[PDB]
C-alpha cells in the first residue's frame, strides 16, 4: 500500500505476539525488511517469520529483554548486520498486572515502568543515536494506550508508564524533528491480541469492556497495525509528536453517552 | 493507495482554493467522486474538476455559502443528486482576521466563528443526518489547527472556532460511533497554500515562521490531504473523535528547544 | 479569607441564581463590591444583594442580556458608576437544552453558541478593554464546566460553546499577560444549583449522576464560589490561562473505575 | 488564612529547600504540624524546623531518601509518632541533569525516574494506605511541572517522570476519591530557588528565561505555597485528579504572542 516502505528496515519489540505480530506481518505485506525481537521462551518467532516472509517481506528473528541495554542494542545490531540499516524502530513491548495501588508492591512497579517506560526510552535512544551518525531520517513508533490519559485504577504503574512514555515521546520528537526523524505513539483501546483472550473469554467481560468502546466492539490487531503502518511512511510526513489513538471512541468519556 | 475509497462519495467545503483543493485532488488520485463547494465564482473550481478527473476520480461543483443553512443542505444534496450517495463529509472552509482582542468588532468575531464553527456543524448535521437515515457507515472531517490547542493572541475568535470544532466533533464521534460513523479532526500547523503565499514571500515573515516549525519547513498541502484520505479511508477504521496534527512539531512547544 | 480581595470591584454575570449568585455572596464575605447582572425582572436580583451586604460586601443591580453587545458594555460601565473602577470580570451566564446532534436546530445552536460563548467573550474584551486603557492588573474568571473537554452527546451547542471558551480564555491570558492581567476559566462537574433541582428530585437521575462522580456527591454552588475567589484573589497571582476543575473527578473517566 | 489546616498534620519531602521548604513555612503560617523530610544534613532542616515555628506552626525533622521504600516508610510513620496522624502528604523530591536524549545514560535515566515518579508513587502509596486503614479523608499532592505536558529536549527522563505523575496522581485519585481522599498535582514554571540562583545570576539566561513566560517574571517559591495550601485545604473539597500550573502562563505557548 505504501510504495515506499519497500526495502525500509523496521525492528519491531514484542514482534512474537499481539500487536507486535500483526505489525511484523502488515510490515511484510508493505515489503519491509524485519527485526522481529521477542522475549519469552514459550511464544514461536520462527512461526511471525514465516507469516512475514509468506506475506511478502525479509525477516530475521532476535532474542532480547528490553529492560537490559544491551540486549536492546543487540537488536538494532541485528538490523545493521542482517540488512545494512535501520529506519524504522517499534517499541511495542509491554505488560501489566492488577494490584490495588495502596498494595501495589514496589517490583510491581519497577517491572512495568522498566518493561514499558524504560525499555522504549533504550530502544527510542539506540534508534535515534543510528539515525544521527548516519543522517537517516529515521521514524520511532511507541505502542502507548488509552492509558496514556485515561486513569487505570489497579494498574496505577501500567497508567504511569504510558504517561511517562508520552512526554518522552513529544520530547524526542522536538529534539530530533530539525534531523527529519519523526517519533509518534499510538494508543491503541481494547484489542482482541491472544494476551486478553482470556478475559475476553469471560462474555460478562467481554460485554462489560464493549460497553465503555463507543464503536461497540474490541479491535482487531491489523486495525492497530494499519495506524503503524501509515505513521512510518511518507504519507505522514508532517506528523511528529503525537498520539493517534485508535479506540474506538474509548477516550470520549464513554460513560456520558445518551443512551 | 487505499482501494476501499475507489468509488466513494466526498463532499469538500472550501475545495476550490488551499488545503480543500489538494484534498479534491487527492481524492481525485484515490478514484473517489467529489463534490467541490466553492464560495465564489472567481475561484475557478472547473479548474480543480478537471484536476480532479485528470487525477483519476469524477467531481461535480456547487456553489455555496456555509453560514448559510440552505446551502450546506445543498451542497448535500448535490452529492446525492450528482452521484447517489454521500460517504465523506469534509468541513474545511474557514477565514481569519487579526485584531487585537480588546478592540476585536463583534461583526469579525461572528463572521470567524459562523463560518469556521458553525459552518463545520452545519455539515456535520446534514452529512450524519444522511447517514443515518440510509444506515450508511459514513465519515466526517473537519478541518481544524493547531490552534484548538494553541492560543493565538490577535486571533481570538479563530483559536475559539477551532477550540469549539474539537468539542463538537468529539461530541458527535461520541453520539454516533454505534452507528460506525467516525468524526475526527485534522490539525494542520503552518501549510503553504497560496492564501499564505504573501506572507511567506517576505523571506523575514518565511524565517520566522519556519523558527517556530521543529520539522524546520512549512508543510505542503498535499502532506495535509495525505492524512485527509487516510482517515476517510478503512485503514483508519478503528479511529473516531481524535485530532490528528500535521504540524512539523508546533504542538510541542518550539520555545523549549534545546538550540 | 483573602485579605487582597476587600474592596475590590467584582461584575458576576447571570448573578441571580445557581453559581453566579453563589460567587455573589462569596464575595461579600470577602468585602468585595459585587455588581449582580441579572437577566429577567421574574429573578429576584434585590435578594441576592441583601445577601451580599448581610455578608459583608457592597452590592448594585443592573439588568443584561450578555447576547447584546450594548448591555455587556453597560455592565461594565456599572461597575464604573457604582464604584469607580473593575477589578474582576466573571463571565457566568449560561444555558443548555438537549436534542440529538443531527437534528439540533440551528436556532437552538445558536442561541447557546451566543449566550455561553459569544456573551463572555463580550464580557471579557470589555472587561480586558477597560483594563487596558486605566493600567489595571485585573482578572477574568470564565466559567465553563468539565464539557470543554468531556464530550456530550445531545449537548453538542454546549460542549462547543465551552471547548470555544477553553481557547477564548487561553489565547486572551497570553495576550494580556505582560500587563499582568489573568484570564482563567473555572470547569465544574454536576452542581447542585436550582436548575438541576428537577432532575436531582428523581432519586434514580441522582443516583446516575451520583455514579459517574467518583467523589460519590454531587457538589455544592460554594464549593465553585470557593474556587473563584482562589483564582481572583492575589494567591493565584503565578496562575493564567489555566482551567481549574471541580469536579469530584468527574474528568478522570468514571467508566474505569475498579467498582 | 485555611481555618481547617490548623492542626493538622503535613510531611512534606525535600522540605529543607526551595519550594518544599517555602511550602513547610506556609503550612506553619496555617498553623499546621510539618514533618520536614532532608536528603542530607548538609541541608540545615533544624534552620526550616525554626521557621515553621516561627511562622506559626508545629516541626520536626526527619532524613530519609525517597528511592529507598523504608525511608519513605518512616516519613510517615514519623508523622504517626510525633503528631498522632498524617493528613497531607507532600512528594516534592526531585532533580534533573542536561544530556542529550540519544546519549542519554541509563543510570541517569533511573535515578530521575526513581526519584522524581517512583518516589512519589511510593510516598503517595504510603500516605493513602494510612488514610485507608484509619478512614481518614486525606490528601496528597504531588509536585510536578510544566513539563508534564511541555517537552523537554536534554531532559527526557524528567520529562517522562513528570507525565508519568500526571498518570499516576490521576490514577490514585480516581481509585481513592470515593473514600474522600483527594491527590492533585501542581505544575510550576520556573521558579526562584536557591537550585536555580547561579543560573539567573547570569543576567543573559535570567533574560532568556524571561522572554518564555508571559508574565514577564520568574516565580517566587511563596506563590507555590499558595497553590499547595489551597488544594490540601477544604477550599479544593470538589478538586482532584487535576494538575494546578502555576507558570506565568508557560503551558500556552509563548512563541505564539502577537509580537
Ligand atoms: N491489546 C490491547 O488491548 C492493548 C491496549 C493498549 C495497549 N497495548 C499495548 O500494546 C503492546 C502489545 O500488547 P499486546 O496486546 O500485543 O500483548 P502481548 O502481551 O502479546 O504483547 C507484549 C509482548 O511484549 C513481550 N515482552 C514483555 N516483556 C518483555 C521484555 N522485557 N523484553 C522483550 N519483550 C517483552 C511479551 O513477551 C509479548 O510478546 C503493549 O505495549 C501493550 O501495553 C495493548
Ligand atoms: N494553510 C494553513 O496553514 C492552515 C493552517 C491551519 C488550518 N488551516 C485551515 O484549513 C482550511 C483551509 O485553509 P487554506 O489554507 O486552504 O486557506 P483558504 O483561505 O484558501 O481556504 C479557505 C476556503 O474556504 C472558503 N470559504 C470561506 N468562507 C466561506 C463560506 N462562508 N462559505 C464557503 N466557503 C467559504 C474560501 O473561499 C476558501 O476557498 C481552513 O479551515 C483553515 O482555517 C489552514
Ligand atoms: N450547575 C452545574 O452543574 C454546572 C456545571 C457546569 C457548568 N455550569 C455553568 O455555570 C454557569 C451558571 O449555571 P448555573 O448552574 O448556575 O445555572 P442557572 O441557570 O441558575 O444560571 C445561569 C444564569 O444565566 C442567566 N442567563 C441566561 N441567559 C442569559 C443571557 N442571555 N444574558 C444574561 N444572563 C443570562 C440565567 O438567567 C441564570 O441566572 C453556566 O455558564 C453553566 O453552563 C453549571
Ligand atoms: N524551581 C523550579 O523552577 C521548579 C519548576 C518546576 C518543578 N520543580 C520541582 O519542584 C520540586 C522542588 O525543586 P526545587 O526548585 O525546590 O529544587 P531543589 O533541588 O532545591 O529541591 C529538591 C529537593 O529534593 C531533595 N531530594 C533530591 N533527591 C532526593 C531523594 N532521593 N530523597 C529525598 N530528597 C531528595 C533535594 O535534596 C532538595 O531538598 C522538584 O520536584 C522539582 O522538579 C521546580
Ligand atoms: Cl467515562
Ligand atoms: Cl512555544
Amino acid at each position: 500500500m505504501y510504495p515506499d516502505l519497500k526495502g525500509k528496515v523496521v525492528a519491531i519489540t514484542g514482534a512474537a505476539s499481539g500487536l507486535g505480530k500483526a505489525m511484523a506481518i502488515r510490515f511484510g505485506k508493505e515489503q519491509a525488511k524485519v527485526v522481529i525481537n521477542y522475549y519469552s521462551n514459550k511464544q514461536d518467532p520462527n512461526e511471525v517469520k514465516e507469516e512475514v516472509i509468506k506475506a511478502g517481506g525479509e525477516a530475521v528473528v532476535v532474542q532480547g529483554d528490553v529492560t537490559k541495554e544491551e540486549d536492546v542494542k543487540n537488536i538494532v545490531q541485528t538490523a545493521i548486520k542482517e540488512f545494512g540499516t535501520l529506519d524504522i524502530m517499534i517499541n511495542n513491548a509491554g505488560l501489566e498486572n492488577p494490584v490495588p495501588s495502596h498494595e501495589m508492591p514496589l517490583k510491581d512497579w519497577d517491572k512495568v515502568i522498566g518493561t514499558n517506560l524504560t525499555g522504549a526510552f533504550l530502544g527510542s535512544r539506540e534508534a535515534i543515536k543510528y539515525f544521527v551518525e548516519n543522517d537517516i531520517k529515521g521514524n520511532v513508533i511507541n505502542m502507548s494506550s488509552v492509558h496514556e490519559v485515561i486513569p487505570w485504577p489497579l494498574f496505577v504503574h501500567y497508567a504511569a508508564s504510558k504517561g511517562g512514555m508520552k512526554l518522552m515521546t513529544k520530547t524526542l520528537a522536538l529534539e530530533y524533528a530539525p534531523k527529519g526523524i519523526r517519533v509518534n505513539n499510538i494508543g491503541p483501546g481494547a484489542i482482541n491480541t491472544t494476551i486478553n483472550a482470556e478475559k475476553f473469554a469471560d462474555p460478562k467481560q467481554k460485554a462489560d469492556v464493549e460497553s465503555m468502546i463507543p464503536m461497540g466492539y474490541i479491535g482487531e490487531p491489523e486495525e492497530i497495525a494499519a495506524v503503524a503502518a501509515w505513521l512510518a511512511s511518507k504519507e505522514a510526513s508532517y506528523v511528529t509528536g503525537i498520539t493517534l489513538f485508535a479506540d474506538g471512541g474509548m477516550t470520549l468519556y464513554p460513560s456520558f453517552q445518551a443512551g
